[PDB]
């Protein structure tokens, strides 16, 4: 019958995703302009590993919206365990709910109102750029990163067998962070028409 309180509910959790995942893609995105600067073979090993420490700077605010609360202290990226941290810090491991969180708001519609953490940070897009060698894309935005982040900080200057492994793993990098980025903007127009939606009341 009256579904007011569920639809403000509803609305109220979809704004904070849309909110905190409006930040997870400005931060994709400055991790990608990152990645294209370490394209570049002629950068000096400490140039390399000063690309490395800004890199690491991104994804340390990424794992700290990862595991974001909100108001109440509860964790956004978990499904229903949202009572501990859907992340692990190091190796950016999900171990959060595997089933999202869902609210029916009319008598037929149900929304999709809290993905998780996999949803989000370890999925790709349907629409994901393959490996060149057929071996499986990588899923998980933390290992993109960190991947990245070694290879940087692996000096290799005057060794071409280094030079092309690190660059291998930099061009491995840049395609999952395009993966990923396309991932966050999908759910994000899930988002925009669950507001539309909601607000047509
Ligand atoms: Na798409
Ligand atoms: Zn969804």
């Amino acid at each position: 019958s009256q579904y007011a309180l569920a639809r403000t509910f509803a609305t109220q959790k979809v704004s904070l995703e849309e909110s905190v995942l409006s930040q997870v893609t400005t931060a994709i995105q400055t991790a990608q302009e990152k990645i294209v600067y370490a394209g570049n073979g002629t950068l000096s090993d400490d140039d390399r590993a000063s690309l490395a420490t800004d890199l690491q700077g991104i994804r340390d605010q990424l794992m700290n919206l990862a595991n974001s609360t909100d108001g109440n202290g509860r964790y956004i990226f978990a499904g229903y365990k949202t009572e501990a941290a859907p992340f692990d810090q190091a190796t950016g491991g999900y171990h959060g709910g595997e089933k999202s969180v869902t609210q029916q708001v009319d008598s037929a519609i149900t929304l999709e109102i809290g993905h998780t953490g996999a949803q989000i940070f370890n999925s790709i897009c349907e629409c994901a750029v393959p490996e060149p060698d057929g071996s499986d894309s990588e899923k998980n935005l933390f290992v993109m990163l960190d991947t990245a982040i070694a290879a940087l900080k692996t000096p290799v200057e005057g060794n071409n067998v280094e030079k092309e492994k690190a660059a291998a793993a930099i061009d491995k990098t840049n395609r999952g962070l395009k993966n990923s980025l396309h991932n966050v903007l999908e759910v994000r127009w899930e988002l925009e028409w669950f507001l539309e939606l909601l607000s047509a009341k």
